[PDB]
């Protein structure tokens, strides 16, 4: 009843009942339409153990949402290089972005989050008080009315997708409150699940622990909702070793202080407990 | 049996949710977080332990493809289950009250034909504005089936103030092996004992409808929820229902070649073995 025996039934699945299908590139993979895991947050946090997730990465790059940064070199300066490549010179310009600076991205997550709607410019434009302020408008719905079913925050934006440097993997959430417990799904519409899959699972898990903060409710369930998930064929044999090794304990994270609005999260705010993944 | 999962999913609502209260303060059993998987290979799931309302799945999905944001358009085939929404007395609880009797504002026909464009009225005319969705899926499914971005997304964060209400049916995403096309429903909220059923068999009608256009066979109708629940008035009634034997789901038919998503009619379609409980 370890969570993330979850985790390791879905990659055995693809294994097994997958069916070749190509990416972009032409690359393959196995991959399933349609998944479904359920990971508690109640005094646990479903940081993956079987194979270590950069927690760095995670925290930098939510709090770089946050802000509703669009620049790669923002995130990049604290360490956390995974989007600089989707940034860089050579990709904007294969697009027909040549006009932007290098690490422009365009109206990618912050953005839809913070701003839907507004118009993009660049990534040094002030959006101040442009578009919906999603986030803030799910916290405040937490607060003033639990019940409702319409806590969504969406970066799915079909008449922006043409300005981004890549469409949102995370299309949507959902939040819900029962019992005095925040819960969350995702929408995921395409997941790497030896890569890509722990570290979102990771990423939406501490969102839901940062709001619950906010909001004065205690963690729930982060359900992890996946369109096409799969797994990259020359991953196959890494992913069979790793499918042998038993889970640890999930680590616990841990909130330091007292935080207001979900703006004022700092790095420093955080620390990850107990984490003791497989080495690699 | 396909209706089986949605049968479990009853029963397990019953078994574990929790009480909530909805928007009226009326209560239900709920669960955050559900999925079933329906096959649409050569059989439709169109539940059989209680009839569904075919002819309503039917009209309002043509309505959605017409683009048409007018409950009085769907009421005229004889079917009503907008017409509260676009309601003089419902219009104006929600400010609506300098808009037109049936007027739903920018809901699924808008966002799905012309999502971005500046809603107005549901007399306006739209054309060229805004992002079809709909065309655009059909033509990425015809040119690149491998996408991972093939998605229709209704939930308009900009337009959800001016509309009579945010759709339930957030976004659906289409996926292409093997010849065959499947479609995942990202649906926040479902009531299990009225909605669900007419849901499903709306979503599997799309994708039977866009498969029929494009080439392809029927997959698979995955069906996500977030808020899945039970009025408490409908516990008895489902504790029967779960006791019904599912009788073998019937087949669809489409009865002619059609080109193009808005070509479809009434008359194409042809429910096939249909024999449901009471
Ligand atoms: O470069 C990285 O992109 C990943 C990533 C995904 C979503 C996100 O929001 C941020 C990053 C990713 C992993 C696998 C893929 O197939 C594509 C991307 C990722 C996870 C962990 C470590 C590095 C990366």
């Amino acid at each position: 009843r370890h969570g993330e025996l979850q985790y390791l039934r879905q990659v055995e699945h693809i294994l097994r009942c997958g069916f070749k299908k190509e990416d972009r590139t032409g690359t393959g993979t196995l991959s399933v339409f349609g998944m479904q895991a359920r990971y508690s947050l109640r005094d646990e946090f479903p940081l993956l153990t079987t194979k270590r997730v950069f927690w760095k990465g995670v925290l930098e790059e939510l709090l770089w949402f946050i802000k509703g940064s669009t620049n790669a070199k923002e995130l990049s300066s604290k360490g956390v290089r995974i989007w600089d490549a989707n940034g860089s010179r050579d990709f904007l310009d294969s697009l027909g972005f040549s006009a932007r600076q290098e690490g422009d991205l365009g109206p990618v997550y912050g953005f839809q989050w913070r701003h839907f709607g507004a118009e993009y410019k660049d990534m040094d434009s002030d959006y101040s008080g442009q578009g919906v302020d999603q986030l803030q408008k799910v916290i405040d719905t937490i607060k003033t009315n639990p019940d409702d079913r319409r806590i969504i925050m969406c970066a799915w934006n079909p008449k922006d997708l043409p300005l981004m440097a890549l469409p949102p993997c995370h299309a949507l959430c959902q939040f819900y409150v029962v019992n005095g417990e925040l819960s969350c799904q995702l929408y995921q519409r395409s997941g790497d699940m030896g890569l890509g899959v722990p570290f979102n699972i990771a990423s939406y898990a501490l969102l839901t622990y940062m709001i619950a903060h906010i909001t004065g409710l205690q963690p729930g369930d982060f359900v992890h909702t996946l369109g096409d998930a799969h797994i990259y064929l020359n991953h196959i044999e890494p992913l069979k070793i790793q499918l042998q090794r038993e889970p640890r304990p999930f680590p616990k994270l841990k909130i330091l202080r007292k935080v207001e609005t979900i703006d004022d999260f700092k790095v420093e705010d955080f620390q990850i407990e107990g984490y003791n993944p497989h080495p690699t």
